[PDB]
């Protein structure tokens, strides 16, 4: 699973739901709107998630273990 780094216009009002996210999409760049990560729910959404907040990383971390992990549903 590898994402090449979209961007938006705006940081996340707040964090999100772990039960609405389905998995973040980092990106990287000087042009975008600074250094954050993005998070998309499941309706089909997508809100530029905040590193600096630990949900983007509380969640950054049990999405980085499904490598051991393989649970479709």
């Amino acid at each position: 699973v590898v994402i090449p780094s979209p961007c938006c216009m705006f940081f996340v009002s707040k964090r999100i739901p772990e039960n609405r996210v389905v998995s973040y999409q980092l990106s990287s760049r000087s042009t975008c709107l600074k250094a954050g990560v993005i998070f998309t729910t499941k309706k089909g959404q997508q809100s530029c998630g905040d590193p600096k907040q630990e949900w983007v990383q509380r969640y950054m971390k049990n999405l980085d273990a499904k490598q051991k992990k393989a649970s479709p549903r």
